[PDB]
């Protein structure tokens, strides 16, 4: 059994996926038009240094990672599951035939937005301490703005919140015995409480599609379970705002009987959180 695995934000960089805007030409020129500028000069040059911001960003590795899947599958056997971090649950709901390529695009086109008007906050990804320690943490030293981003293995988890918080954080987080406490070049507080205003505004932004059923399953970043095509639209808006489950995902996948686990786009984020993941199942 196979799954594959679509990276998010934080994995994206300059020259990805050149080989495959050649590859699929028409595909490229819809994504210019959708997107009102040349997606492959992004990737490529990286035109004025864009890249690192989400609403350029997000739609640069939809493309990418919507193009690997479908030059995978020409090449290789169908996959059982499919699982996207973040951003890349969408890439992943592409693939499964929940919608084509150009309404993807477009619902990451606006999230891309509401992610870059979002202000106030930051995040720290931190490497060394299981979740259990970094909630005592938290809780220790009366961070009451912060909380988990996302769950990427049984020793990396990243918060995010209060600006204040993150900063203060990294002296205790060290002492406690984190091997890195990284705080990310990131312009909100994402996938917390301060992504509300954006999850309402997303919702009903979400109103006006309607999503067909997966024909692969997706498990989703939300409940760490595959999704439920009466609960697509529902699942995309709390997303935004509540942590990603990847850990758990993984681990479902396991216990399903899953046995290779392919990155499908640019990168090897996931193939590196695999691995640390796989030590403590097996």
């Amino acid at each position: 059994m196979k799954a594959y695995m679509f990276p998010g934000q934080g994995s994206q960089a300059k020259g990805m996926g050149r080989a495959l805007f050649d590859a699929f030409p028409a595909l490229t020129a819809r994504a210019d038009g959708v997107l009102g500028y040349s997606i492959r000069a992004l990737c490529q040059d990286d035109p004025d240094q864009r890249l690192s911001q989400t609403q350029f960003t997000q739609p640069a590795l939809y493309v990418v990672n919507a193009l690997s899947y479908l030059k995978r599958r020409e090449e290789e056997a169908p996959p059982d599951f499919l699982a996207g971090h973040s951003l890349g649950e969408f890439s992943a709901l592409f693939a499964a035939g929940v919608f084509d390529f150009e309404t993807g695009l477009a619902l990451v086109k606006k999230r891309g937005e509401l992610m870059g008007d979002a202000r106030g906050g930051g995040m720290a990804a931190v490497i060394g301490l299981d979740e259990e320690r970094v909630r005592e943490l938290l809780d220790q030293n009366g961070a009451t703005a912060v909380d988990i981003a996302n769950l990427n293995s049984p020793s990396q988890v990243v918060i995010s919140g209060a600006k204040d918080e993150i900063a203060r954080l990294q002296v205790p987080f060290e002492a406690a015995g984190a091997k890195k406490y990284t705080v990310l070049r990131v312009s909100a507080a994402f996938h917390s409480r301060f992504m509300r205003p954006a999850m309402v505004e997303f919702g009903r932004f979400l109103e006006g599609y309607d999503f067909a059923p997966p024909k692969i399953p997706v498990i989703s970043n939300v409940t760490a379970r595959p999704c439920k095509a009466d609960g697509i639209r529902a699942a995309l808006s709390e997303q935004i705002a509540s942590p990603v489950r990847w850990c758990e995902s993984i681990r479902y996948l396991m216990g399903r009987g899953v046995e290779e686990f392919v990155e499908c786009g640019h990168g090897i984020v996931l193939t590196g959180l695999y691995a640390q993941i796989r030590r403590d199942a097996q």
